[PDB]
């Protein structure tokens, strides 16, 4: 058929119980991390599909980057409380990977700063057990999903994203399937 386990998709030994509809794994200081955001607009381009009533989450992983990479993962519980992803998404990618001025959690901080959330407001967040939480279940879900690399995504906690199964020559073919898989999957 056109969509194929084993293709466009994988399916998990060990399904997820209560999982986000549409989860997508990401570290900032992922280089094919960033391409899939700030190059190829992956999160966009399925959001632009998905049926209604589907909301798309996000989390950030631990494994690169020692101490900075757990500060990033504290940052982005911190974007989810605020509700401020859409502000420092960008500046948190060209942070650590393009200019490379991201080298402490001051410095991510100051990209919040900048991005107009105030002081305060940050280091309340930061030092929050809701962020605290919050961090906890991004780890919890990497776990849970037995997640070996990012970027990756599943649906419904059940099926797993394979790009490598999809066409690479088209960028924009290659995104227009993979936003096309993941709606596929969301009404399977």
């Amino acid at each position: 058929a056109q969509y194929e386990d084993g293709k466009q998709y994988t399916t998990l030994e060990k399904p997820v119980a209560g999982a986000p509809q549409v989860l997508e794994f990401f570290s900032f200081f992922c280089p094919h991390c960033y391409q899939f955001e700030e190059v190829l607009h992956i999160s966009d381009n399925v959001k632009k599909k998905l049926p209604e009533g589907v909301k798309m989450t996000k989390y950030h992983v631990n494994f690169m980057g020692g101490d900075l990479g757990k500060d990033l993962t504290q940052a982005w519980a911190v974007a989810m409380a605020l509700g401020v992803e859409d502000k420092v998404t960008v500046p948190l990618f060209e942070g650590v990977q393009k200019t490379q001025t991201i080298r402490s959690a001051s410095d991510i901080r100051d990209v919040f700063i900048n991005a107009g959330i105030k002081g305060e407001e940050y280091d309340a967040a930061w030092n929050s057990f809701v962020v605290k939480s919050l961090v906890a279940q991004q780890e919890k879900a990497a776990a849970d999903v037995q997640l070996r690399g990012v970027p990756a995504m599943f649906v419904n906690g059940k099926y797993q994203l394979n790009p490598q199964g999809m066409d690479t020559s088209n960028m924009d073919v290659f995104v227009q399937q993979y936003a096309d898989t993941v709606k596929y999957l969301s009404e399977k």
